[PDB]
């Protein structure tokens, strides 16, 4: 068997009588009522035995030597199964797989088991669960802080071609990676009011919601280092929540306990979007209050406040957790009693701002009202920070009164809001952007006062994804082909693919290459089979684009070359055309209207298309349900053309087209993000760059964008507008997708049109390198062999260096 | 040290790796940061550990031998701590004493740390956990099945001498006993309504809510038999929580899924009191519902139904579980498809029914407008039941047409009602009263229409209560010198405490049996500063009323003559008189205000008498707070005076009377309930009775009962109550005790002054008594040599031969 780690004589023979063990005394079953689920978690507490030994002394090490502390807040999670990555980092792989055989079981049908840990709506939930196993395999003192919802990301159910969503109860058969630490059980208050005395306000009755924490482990790679997750749970105090008397009924006061609860109850499902609904607001304050707490404990122990931020780094996943700024402040001035510019000085210095998205609707603007009645005395502290801010300004730049109102932290108008965003930046030390053409937009743009400021605050990290989970986890087959040939040492140093380029003419690497692409496909094929039913052909083109539906991805785009590619074979049947399976997925927010418009599209296309007997096994449209990181684990390998085309200037970064590049995939999309980056990595001719730069995207604003132009150009695109337009997609109901194409022709904020003459050309020229296998897969060797720079252990290690002040270190710790 | 076990050098070993075994991969923790909390878990699940083995196999026993199955469903469990009663049972005490004490830890200390699982009100509740103990111990293969509230019975906390409620959240922390079967988990319907096909009636469109089973174990005592006690959790599903779809907002269905939920949040607070709130009757269907289905799934294991009643015996426990009757018959008809009256002669074959109360305001009688919304087809049924029932009266008394409406099910009046008690009846072959008395009033009086219909379904089965916790477990002293005479064996054959007669005038036995009531008295006052703090005189006769809050328990009562001692002291202040300390405990229903103004009573005198330099350490008045089982265990073998004072005929049987008796106390009480049963046993000379027999409280209420004569004739009570009036007791408020005063005066139900004479003048004879050691203690011998007949193993012996048809066995299963 592969890399996977020694299957010692040994340490099979214990693995096993464990494995009995939990299930006999854990699971109090027998081999004869043991269900696979049973099985399941025997295996999954036998694995997690093998840690704690490790868990306990890091973080033992971590007390005795004292290091400076990480602490990555985030309302997102997106960690999936846990099973596999923990076996990996420790490589017990190969044994579990043996001993679990010995024992009659398939440790891969038993994997499938696993509930996904899905608390995250995808980018940027996933970076911070990327990060997280970097940090620990960079051996860096860092903390995860989140919620803990019982309710993650909805499952999506596709029904007459729509999206239906359905509650994610993946604590339903419990978490056996968590445990629940009820001894740092925290207090957190809401609503209230402030009291002025004679020696500082106070913020006086407030409503409180208990905060209790549950540890998860975080292994480092294959370095005996395991971090910890903290997230947290919200529970009503028993006094209070039935102890304010004077009638209500006692029944009514302790169902009325899931009203505090409810704080960790539910992820909001929005991607790239802002809902400004109280109950948002609350987990947003109820992670940082009790994070903070937690945090400041533990540097008590470590009352000069002077070196807390030498000991302490907290990073904000975006503006989400930014109550962490007033609240810092709060707790040292109202509690301990620093000046207020003191205080200042110490928020400034530990706290980091991490931009994800310049897109208006995605800015978070807090109504004033509302923090007015949550948090009185953070709103004071607001208008006070905003206050002393502006003074700053208005000395640099003497007389510009627009510039002023331009970087407030408080925004008038209809209702005066709060910009998260400009709050972040003012208490930041350091303000980052996730790709390099990302963070000079933000200069250049978006930030551009806040940046004439204070440029030394401005920064770039480009993302990157682990090389763990997103290729030895997912891609065994390929990183064992890597590794016969340059080593192990890659995987936690991504670099050292290069030296792949010289096999570039490998005729036995090209065949290998091409051999564990072919193996993945017919492995997805059958998965396809098997959970979804309906064939597919493993020897077409997999041409797939996975990720959030949005309008700014362009999904719509994707959909007007499919039709293309039909109307072509419609034309001339007889005409030879590389086959091709296209595979679209993702889940749009409940409350997207449009998103939800197009998935019902993309199913109405492959209702046409996968029926017409004139097309045949030459084109076929499939639209992945429930896309997850399970999911994105097992499509990922088996790409053949990953998707990547959003209007310039709108895609931070994004991630999956790493993780794509990583796997033996051609990426063909717009110089937006990291694509330039990896074109850039890879060369130009090993990539496939279509459309507008972003420079011509303000060029054709500045004119104005009028789809009807390009209608009346392309007669292939009129012709496709006016197939939806008819009914063609949806006979029963004409009008159906009369949205979808006013929208296109009426309000296209991301110009589809402008694009898809390159795109479908651009699409031509994939379609013929294709029909060169081993061109194909010489160019691929081109992508893999220069991802190196996209892992995130170059990403942390930057972090560490430029923003926390750590240096990162590859050291195993002192074994078990 | 006693005869908790052996402390085996193999098994101490053995124990105390194991307990560092889960010390370190359970709890995560290590000895330098554990806290005793960790240490409790730590040996909680080592001891658990070593009975996982025997319940598989019992289990795996019963389904080989496939023996008749009894289900004791019940709304209540009052189980209290399980680490030492799980010990115990298990012989398991010492070896994990002398374990822990190695590893340098207290166990006394570590088992106060365990939470009581709370699952009950009083009696009703505690006599299924008592069961449960018996059929384990006994051999039956029988199940215990109810709900999984995740509030149980509220603490109580006293205020300004008032009782606060506050939320008992006793899973809060975890509970190691219980094990969730998601394997197992079934669908309850609701609503919905009614449709009549072709061949039969359909249940249509109900909202489902999903019964989710935790087991949690029922060791025997020392015969390897471990039996299951399944409890229920609501669960709402993932689909239409969520699937019903048309607007209403993604994140609301999601948060409203605590709504399907509710239905297993909170215990009922009322002790023998019937609330007819919609929640209730959904508790009651659930675990009736849920608990059925599982039976005829076990069943079909093991289609002719005949045999059903030759494999099941379900035993309701009161009406609470009633709709077990109409929903048996549901599925048979409806869905087995068997003929109206083969299912009937199923059904009452199968069912038996306890009566606990006679109160009327504690009989069940459900509006017909709820069932008829909430259980459409359960209504339909219990129509057709009590039709074919009345004319099987009409057949046998004609004419008798006052008999007809008597015996309905169905009460018309202001509103409609179904009696539940009529429906048990009717539907069950058998139906017992818990006491001799009770049981003849049942037949003489409210059930005299049911008893001359049907005579020989009427039977009596006198309460117990486990000789295993109510004797080894909390007072193991008393327990070791009795076995040091004559032996173990009346552990679970309690009638042999019978010898210890012949101990009577054994000065070594005296001398002992009266060390330990007073070794047992100075932990209770140490225990009383220790968690309490404000000291009580251990040389005191510790006079003990504890039991639910009730006007008819009469707790009033004992308050009168409290503040008849203090008023003769205060008469004749240098007069010698014994000196006592009285202890009245007890939780008074949120609703039940009169009750709350009792308690509010006795702390009320308590502040005068506790503080009065005249009267010295004569008389101390303490209000025992949060009374529950585990408090029950430290003030019983505590007790020298036990308080069964209720108005004859009221209590139906009481089991507390037994507790007491079995410890070393001396009984002062009324001819209600099981006393009459205990006086008979110990002989009327070795009991202090006094009172009103039932004759003479019909005799009072034919010529109508009137405080005032009583209040006219009787100088030291009139006294008492214009003390009330005054305020003399509350100075502040003197008004606040006039409802109080007015009931006594106008509307008392249990006229408590028509025993005020007697009881006084009996209480001086105790007090004579007490005067003399020697003969105290004598007639102490007299009562726990007598108390064997009051083990719920005779009681279970009696269920199992008369009413369910099998054999008790106390053969030992083959080991573990
Ligand atoms: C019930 C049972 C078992 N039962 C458990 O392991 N386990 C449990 O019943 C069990 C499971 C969970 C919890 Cl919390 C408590 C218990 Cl006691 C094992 C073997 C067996 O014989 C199989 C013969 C072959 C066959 O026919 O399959 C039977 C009958
Ligand atoms: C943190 C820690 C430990 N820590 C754990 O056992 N356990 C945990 O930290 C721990 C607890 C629960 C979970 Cl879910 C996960 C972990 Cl990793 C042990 C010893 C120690 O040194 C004490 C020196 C003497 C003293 O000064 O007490 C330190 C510092
Ligand atoms: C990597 C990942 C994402 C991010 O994808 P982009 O294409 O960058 O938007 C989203 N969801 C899941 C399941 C992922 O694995
Ligand atoms: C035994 C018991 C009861 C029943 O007491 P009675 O005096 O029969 O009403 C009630 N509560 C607890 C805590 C018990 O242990």
């Amino acid at each position: 068997i592969s890399v996977r780690g020694l299957a010692g004589v040994e340490n099979v023979t214990e693995l096993k009588k464990n494995f009995n063990r939990h299930l006999h005394f854990t699971l109090v079953k027998d081999r004869n009522v043991a269900t696979p689920r049973d099985y399941y978690f025997a295996l999954a507490h036998t694995v997690r035995d093998h840690l704690v030994g490790r868990w306990i002394r890091t973080q033992q090490h971590y007390y005795e030597k004292d290091p400076k502390r990480i602490y990555y807040l985030s309302l997102e999670f997106y960690m999936g199964r846990t099973l596999q990555n923990t076996m990996v980092n420790l490589a017990l792989e190969n044994a579990c797989d043996e001993a679990t055989y010995q024992l009659g079981l398939d440790m891969e049908e038993l994997e499938e088991i696993e509930e996904d840990a899905g608390l995250g709506n995808g980018g940027l939930g996933r970076l911070a669960a990327c990060f997280l196993d970097s940090m620990a395999t960079l051996g860096l003192a860092a903390y995860g802080y989140g919620i803990r919802y019982e309710f993650g990301i909805f499952n999506q159910k596709i029904c007459g071609g729509w999206q239906m969503e359905e509650a994610d109860d993946w604590l339903r058969y419990g978490n056996p990676w968590e445990k629940a630490r009820p001894e740092f059980t925290l207090p957190v208050h809401f609503y209230g009011r402030v009291e002025h005395t004679s020696q500082g306000a106070k913020w006086v009755d407030t409503q409180v919601v208990l905060a209790m924490p549950y540890d998860t482990p975080v292994p480092g790679y294959r370095n005996n280092v395991v971090n910890t997750m903290r997230l947290w749970s919200a529970k009503a105090p028993n006094d209070f929540n039935l102890k304010d008397f004077n009638v209500g009924g006692y029944i009514q006061a302790v169902l009325d306990r899931n009203l505090a609860e409810n704080i960790s109850r539910v992820l909001y499902p929005n991607d790239n979007f802002f809902e400004g609904k109280e109950l948002r607001l609350k987990q947003e304050y109820f992670v940082v209050a009790a994070t903070l707490q937690d945090i400041i404990r533990r540097f008590k122990s470590s009352t000069n406040f002077d070196a807390f931020p030498d000991k302490v780094a907290i990073q904000l996943n975006d503006t989400h957790p930014s109550l962490a700024i007033p609240e810092l402040m709060r707790v040292l001035v109202d509690l301990e009693r620093l000046d207020w510019d003191k205080a200042w000085e110490v928020t400034v210095k530990t706290c980091a701002y991490t931009n994800h998205t310049v897109i208006p609707e995605a800015l978070e603007r807090w109504p004033v009202h509302l923090l007015e009645t949550l948090l009185p005395r953070h709103l004071q502290i607001i208008y006070e920070i905003n206050q002393r801010f502006l003074n700053r300004v208005a000395a640099a730049f003497p007389g510009d009164v627009d510039r002023l109102r331009r970087m407030s932290l408080v925004e008038e108008g209809a209702v005066k809001r709060i910009n998260m965003a400009h709050l972040c930046i003012a208490g930041s030390h350091a303000v980052n952007g996730v790709a390099r053409i990302h963070s000079e937009i933000l200069k250049k743009t978006i930030f551009k006062d806040f940046y004439e400021l204070e440029p030394h605050k401005f920064q770039n990290k480009t993302n990157g994804i682990t090389p763990r989970r997103w290729l030895v986890l997912c891609n065994p087959g390929l990183a064992e082909i890597i590794a016969e040939r340059i080593g192990e040492e890659y995987i936690s140093d991504l670099d050292q693919l290069r030296k792949l380029l010289s096999y570039v003419d490998d005729e036995a690497f090209i065949r290998d290459v091409a051999k564990v692409k072919q193996e993945n496909k017919l492995k997805f094929a059958a998965y396809l089979e098997r959970e979804y039913k309906v064939h597919i052909n493993p020897n077409s083109l997999f041409d797939v684009q996975v990720k959030r539906i949005h309008e700014y991805k362009r999904q719509l785009l994707n959909c007007l070359h499919v039709i293309t590619l039909y109307n072509r074979i419609k034309k001339e049947p007889n005409k030879f055309v590389v086959p091709r399976t296209v595979m679209i997925g993702g889940k749009a927010a409940p409350g997207y209207h449009m998103a939800k418009m197009i998935i019902k599209l993309i199913t109405a296309i492959g209702d046409v298309v996968n029926h017409d007997p004139v097309v045949g096994d030459r084109l076929r449209v499939i639209f992945l349900e429930n896309y997850r990181v399970s999911l994105a684990e097992k499509v990922i390998p088996a790409a053949d053309l990953s998707e990547q085309i959003s209007t310039a200037g709108t895609e931070a970064s994004g991630t999956g087209n790493m993780k794509f590049m990583l796997n033996g995939a051609l990426t063909i999309g717009t110089m937006d993000g990291a694509n330039v980056e990896m074109a850039e990595e890879a060369g130009e001719e090993n990539f496939f760059i279509f459309g507008m730069r972003v420079e011509d995207v303000d060029r054709l604003d500045q004119r104005g964008y009028n789809a009807q132009e390009y209608y009346d150009r392309i007669p292939e695109l009129r012709q496709i507008i006016e197939q939806l337009s008819s009914g063609f997609f949806s006979p029963k109901q004409p009008d159906l997708f009369k949205d979808i194409v006013n929208m296109l022709m009426h309000h296209d904020r991301f110009k589809v049109f402008a694009d898809y003459e390159e795109y479908v050309k651009c699409q031509e020229r994939v379609s013929a390198l294709y029909k060169n296998p081993r061109e194909w897969t010489r160019m691929v060797i081109r992508n893999i062999a220069t991802s190196g720079k996209f892992s995130s252990d170059r990403t942390i290690a930057q972090y560490a260096r430029e923003i926390w002040g750590v240096e990162p270190s590859r050291q195993r710790l002192p074994a078990p």
